[PDB]
């Protein structure tokens, strides 16, 4: 039993709502969020840019030290950092961008990186401002993830689509 309120249930562990991500952080406290991140973690819109600005600054901050240690994350990949006052930690992963031309075939090995935690708060990769098609993404998601993973969805038109033509 977790604390997460208000899912359809779309599979044994994939569960979906119509939810800012933001709000649902700041309710629920879970521990594992994820951020549709870039590999440079340059939070400055969609999903990254909201849970960025609701640390106040913080996750960048945090960002810009993990990058001048590492170097860029990889498309594909991941890393952990906190999740400040939203989770206890933020799962950073990188899907595809569409509007960069990167390859889609990469989602499947984003979603790959959630299998390593047992439940997460996550938002669709490759969605929004990313370009790639949301009903494809779900698909991926559904194909690939493993573990306990609480979707939110931000647009409610969108989440009525999703689960419309969900198979
Ligand atoms: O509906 C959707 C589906 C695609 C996804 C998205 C992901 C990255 C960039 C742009 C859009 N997205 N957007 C949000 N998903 C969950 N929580 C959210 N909070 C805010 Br603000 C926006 C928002």
């Amino acid at each position: 039993v977790n604390s997460f309120s208000g899912y359809l249930k779309l599979t044994d562990n994939v569960y979906i709502k119509n939810a800012d991500i933001v709000e649902e952080a700041k309710k629920v406290k879970p521990t594992v969020v994820v951020n549709a991140a870039n590999v440079y973690l340059k939070h400055g819109g969609g999903v990254a840019g909201a849970l960025n600005k609701a640390t106040n600054n913080a996750m960048q901050v945090e960002s810009d030290d993990y990058i001048a240690t590492n170097g860029p994350l990889k498309v594909g990949g991941s890393c952990v950092l906190s999740g400040h006052n939203l989770a206890k930690h933020c799962l950073h992963v990188v899907g595809p961008n569409v509007n960069k031309g990167e390859d889609i075939q990469l989602l499947k090995s984003a979603y790959e990186n959630f299998n390593q935690h047992e439940v997460l708060l996550a938002p669709l990769l490759s969605a929004g401002i990313f370009g790639a098609d949301p009903i494809h993404s779900l698909r991926v998601c559904v194909d690939t993830v493993r573990t306990n993973v609480y979707l939110a969805v931000f647009d409610k038109n969108l989440y009525d689509k999703l689960v419309s033509s969900f198979l």
